[PDB]
């Protein structure tokens, strides 16, 4: 057997051109950055992981390292699931919070178990959870087209990724939906029916103006409505999906573990659970989310927006799963989408396939993490729903 | 990557001497049978399973050679997830019934597709799923004490496997309520508070006589009442659950599929599903199963009664998942519990651990399969009910 020697987060910071800063409901982007974590044993099989973002990063490597850490040391990391539960119980749900930064800093944790268990087993992570389901690989969207944009402009950033092989992309709503409107309707008109347009309002409506909007996406035969309403309002959700359109409603980067989406699923108030690997607890989590909704004849398809390894952990749970995919791929400049690890976005008629090498399935530049320690930037600007 | 060459059905059957036959409401058992699921490979690495029983053995054959087979010849067994729905969209659900002898011929081969993957990958199945929860251990149960008995033999059993390490034990009951509460209350008074004691009446009662019953396993403090009613009468089972007692409503040896279960969380019918691997879908569908539970804050605790195969799988699932442990033992003579392959019965402080060994863990003794071809023997006399 092995036994965990150190659990260790460091802490990565990548610049944006201010000319390629987004903003969304979520905040303007600043930096790019991550938590890359390392567990390591006596023996030296290593595993990484990422917990997500944006979130305070010294906040993370406190949570990850002097937290959870310390329930690792010693323990054999081949018992994820024991490791798991002796984590979440012992610390971090009520010292951290049930719903909390906590959760996505354990998700960092169990990704980099996972990768371990890979590596030790000489596998992929796709093959340890029963193999592919999608066999052919896995259909991305262009994630996202941002605010700030008029309709002409909005109709040609689409038009820009079709030609780049998407068959589906995502548009950022929400500040202000006469414009919103205005952009999908552009958009529609300049792509046609054969490409699928997703919404994303990051938690910006009120009910009675997601209601309006959510008319406005019906008529544009939109594929879903992503975080319509505050995460704190299920009866919203509800109200929203008994209004019987084709249009999905869609929830989940900022809802932690099975838990939150058992409350909406009770509440018939979701069609797609956006539960992130990287986020709601891990791959133990998602595995446990992916297989609720569909009990449920719901869908699963993650956020996975942050960096190669949240997008990766992912992508082997989904080309996995028989959900049908419309897996989220982050486009917007981000060095750790690209020079992080030695996998890189290759589509072939509109599709990813996961990486093939044992765990996560690449390997780590740590050349580039050794250049890129986090100084204190910032990553992100304050928020909307006020 | 491998491919699939055969996929092949080994029925066989071993005798019960008379003194050692029991009945309960599924039926006086004659002779314990099997099918031994056999799936090759081009280069060698072969996996075993088993579908489970009573079902008729060449219905099961043919069900799992000349129509699920043809499915999986000439692919990449690697590919679990894939298969698992090529197989049931493509055949089973249609051409079987989807709740159907097909669904158990099904888990056969997807068991055996966990197992030759686990050998491919020369880890034990349940480290490919995360690895253990129950590090120290599984609780085991002694499945059952059948019916027939005296209140004196019913309790004197009880004592025997409680002196044999067991912590908990079965008690069949339907034929005779009111023998079936003396037994229980015999039972209960000879062991005392500190031995679980569960009830399964095989579906054998009304819904009137089922709530009188309920009232005495409460007051003996059993652990659950197992197939209380008929699988089909949901709304039997949520008034037995709204009675409030600390005693589980446990059901799902002959439900099929997440379904199924997901009919009966729906309905607040259900606190123990019993979804078994090697019936309700395979290993593939028991994890799912199993999530799908620990999301509803219900319990996973499958039925595992056949054969060592079937007791193995179901083994490595519970091994690995943080439902507290209510692990089904057959205790009665059978056979293909002792001589099939080199994993015996062993308790520790009433906990038993999964084989060790690559795949299910095991050999299979080849001779004693060999020596014990099916000639047309039946398993099981007329079940009750009617
Ligand atoms: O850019 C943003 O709005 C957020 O950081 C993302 O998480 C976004 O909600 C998404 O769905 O990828
Ligand atoms: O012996 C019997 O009653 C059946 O064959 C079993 O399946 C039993 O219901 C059990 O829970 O193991
Ligand atoms: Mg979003
Ligand atoms: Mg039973």
């Amino acid at each position: 057997s092995l036994k965990i020697t150190e659990v260790k987060a460091h802490a990565l910071s990548t610049p944006i051109p201010e000319r390629m800063r987004v903003e969304s409901g979520a905040g303007l982007k600043l930096n790019r950055q991550m938590i890359l974590v390392e567990v390591r044993t006596d023996e030296g099989v290593t595993g990484v992981g990422s917990p997500s973002g944006p979130y305070d990063l010294a906040v993370l490597k406190r949570a990850i390292e002097d937290v959870i850490g310390p329930q690792l040391i010693g323990e054999d990391p081949a018992n994820i699931n024991y490791l798991w539960h002796k984590v979440f119980h012992g610390e971090v749900s009520r010292n951290l919070g049930h719903r909390s930064v906590g959760i996505a800093a354990m998700s960092g944790v169990d990704i980099a178990l996972w990768d371990l268990k890979g590596r030790a087993m000489n596998q992929p992570i796709y093959q340890l959870l029963g193999g592919k389901f999608h066999t052919r690989g896995v259909r991305a969207y262009a994630s996202s087209i941002y605010w700030d944009l008029t309709p002409d402009q909005a109709a040609d950033e689409l038009a820009g990724w079709v030609e780049q092989g998407f068959t589906a992309a995502k548009l950022k709503v929400g500040r202000a939906p006469r414009k919103d409107a205005a952009n999908l309707r552009a958009m529609r008109q300049r792509v046609g029916a054969d490409v699928e347009i997703l919404v994303d309002a990051n938690q910006s409506l009120g009910r009675h103006d997601a209601l309006a909007m959510l008319r406005i996406l019906d008529e544009a035969g939109c594929y879903w409505f992503e975080e319509p309403l505050s995460i704190d309002d299920i009866e919203g959700h509800r109200i929203l999906r008994a209004q019987g359109t084709p249009v999905r409603i869609a929830t989940g980067e900022n809802l932690y573990t099975r838990n939150a989406f058992n409350d909406y699923i009770r509440n018939d108030a979701i069609d797609v659970l956006q539960a992130d690997a990287s986020r709601a607890g891990g791959i133990t989590e998602a595995l446990a989310i992916s297989a609720s909704a569909a009990s449920a004849h719901l869908a699963w398809n993650p956020h996975t927006f942050n960096d190669i390894i949240t997008v990766a952990a992912n992508l082997h749970l989904v080309a996995a799963s028989p959900h049908p995919a419309m897996f989220e791929w982050d486009i917007t400049h981000n060095d750790l989408m690209t020079r992080l690890a030695s996998y890189d976005l290759k589509l072939e008629n509109g599709l990813v396939q996961p990486p093939q090498g044992p765990g996560l399935g690449f390997e780590i530049d740590w050349d580039f993490v050794a250049a890129h320690a986090w100084k204190g930037e910032p990553a992100i600007g304050a928020g909307h729903g006020m």
